[PDB]
């Protein structure tokens, strides 16, 4: 049945053992669970993805982690419908590449391909192109969640029973597994995009180009930016807009199959800044997905509401001055939200930085939380690991109106995590 293993988050760190079961048959799970709901609970179960995500939310130390990857069946596609019925264990690229061929692409992709769809809706994933589509949940239209007293629960984001679904989404696995969902896709004609490039010279700037309207003209946006370099060219950044490009759009040679997927010493002179601002600015420009989108450390992500700008500004300045340096940094402008308790994604300013591990990291992030928590907004479970109960219910004032339903669906917590102990959800 299971096996003893030694489980981290992608972070590699706050390592934890647990019984790692790992079975194709959907019935073995099920039996796997109401052996767990009779044992008394003890440190009960969790589901485990592709284990893509930085935190603790996918191990259970001392209980069961069941491995949802060899449930990776897609059942049915269908362009005329645009719905996708898989098995949790599907990963998004298996799904991108199955659903090409019908003219259908995923409603949301984030920085990788390999998460499954279970991962996907635990934590309710956003990417590039949230201020249009808002963000994983959004696009759940069925969800067969296994509860606790061993029952199958058919969900639905409207009718009855959607509180439990809305507490599913981004509920990171703790209202019991995922086994099978069904997606609506975003139709396509192409597997490509029309990007414009932007480079901007200050964070003043940057945040300037994301409040002029010119957001609403691209579907997919995000950007890298200067978290180093002190003011005012900090907060300077490359911008990458666009949107999913039409048949009529592309170049000749591609038109015939649409939906085909497959430092010098200059360096840091005036030379290369032109270089850079150059390289870095255009119009049209045909993409595929790896160029546009897809090409030790501490990792850290948080939103600040979109109002609070001046704020946003001021952490931005904090973190530059820290002494901590980032090179690999996103910044985007985050839309309109979803009726998920949990769900990380709120309108604003939501930034990503990776910090290398050194001394009084630790006690920096700390603060950083008290920044983001002072001024309206969060940290995301999928990139956490270190964050008090304290600072997570602050930030997530909706928790309490979470747990209820968590707890009126598991009442013995047999679905069970390090992170559900650690910012007690339990
Ligand atoms: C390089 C990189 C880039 C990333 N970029 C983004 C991004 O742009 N946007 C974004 O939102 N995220 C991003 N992420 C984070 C990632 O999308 C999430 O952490 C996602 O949840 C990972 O999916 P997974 O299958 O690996 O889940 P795991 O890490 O295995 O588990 C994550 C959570 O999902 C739950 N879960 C998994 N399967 C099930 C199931 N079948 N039933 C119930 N619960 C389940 C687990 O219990 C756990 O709570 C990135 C991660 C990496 C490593
Ligand atoms: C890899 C480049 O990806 C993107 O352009 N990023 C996005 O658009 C985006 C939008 C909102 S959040 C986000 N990206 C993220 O949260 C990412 N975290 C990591 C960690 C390691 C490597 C790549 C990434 S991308």
């Amino acid at each position: 049945t299971t096996t003893a293993t030694r489980l981290t988050g992608w972070g590699r760190t706050a390592p934890s053992v647990a019984n790692v079961l790992r079975t194709p048959d959907a019935e073995m799970i099920v039996k796997a669970v109401a052996r767990v709901a009779e044992s008394g609970g003890g440190r009960g179960a969790i589901a485990r993805g592709l284990g893509r995500s930085y935190g603790d939310n996918a191990q259970n130390g001392g209980g069961l982690v069941i491995d949802m990857t060899p449930l990776n069946t897609i059942h049915s596609i269908d362009a005329d419908t645009k719905l996708v019925d898989i098995d949790a264990g599907v990963n998004l690229d298996q799904l991108m590449k199955a659903a090409l061929p019908f003219g259908l692409w995923v409603p949301v992709l984030p920085g990788t391909r390999q998460v499954t769809v279970g991962g996907a809706i635990a934590c309710d994933i956003h990417g590039k192109n949230h201020h249009s589509a808002g963000s994983f949940g959004n696009h759940v239209r069925s969800m067969d969640l296994l509860t606790a007293d061993g029952e199958i629960r058919h969900l639905t984001p409207t009718g009855e029973d959607a509180e439990l679904f809305w507490a599913t989404v981004g509920g990171n696995g703790l209202t019991g597994i995922i086994m099978r969902a069904t997606i609506e896709m975003t139709p396509t004609s192409t597997a490509y995009f029309i990007a414009d490039g932007d480079v901007t010279a200050s964070l003043d700037e940057t945040i300037a180009l994301h409040s002029d309207g010119s957001e609403a003209r691209y579907t997919y946006s995000s950007a890298w930016f200067d978290a180093i370099s002190a003011p005012p060219k900090l907060g300077r950044a490359a911008v990458s807009r666009g949107r999913l490009a039409t048949v009529e759009q592309l170049p000749a040679k591609l038109r015939s199959e649409p939906l085909k997927f497959d430092a010098n010493k200059y360096t840091f002179g005036p030379i290369g800044e032109l270089w850079y601002r150059k390289s870095g600015t255009y119009r049209g420009k045909v993409q595929n997905l790896t160029q546009f989108y897809h090409p030790g450390f501490l990792q850290y992500q948080f939103v600040i509401p979109t109002e609070a700008v001046d704020e946003f500004k001021k952490i931005i300045g904090v973190i530059q001055a820290s002494g901590h340096y980032s090179f690999l940094n996103v910044f985007k402008l985050f839309g309109p939200r979803n009726q998920a308790p949990l769900s990380f994604p709120i309108p604003g300013w939501n930034i990503c930085v990776d910090f290398p591990i050194k001394d009084g990291l630790g006690k920096f992030v700390s603060e950083l939380d008290r920044r983001v928590l002072e001024f309206g907004g969060r940290l995301y479970t999928a990139k956490d690991s270190r964050t008090t109960a304290e600072t997570f219910h602050a930030m997530y004032p909706r928790v309490d109106e979470w747990i209820s339903v968590r707890r009126k669906v598991d009442p013995l917590r047999v679905f069970a995590s390090d992170m559900a102990r650690r910012l007690e959800l339990l």
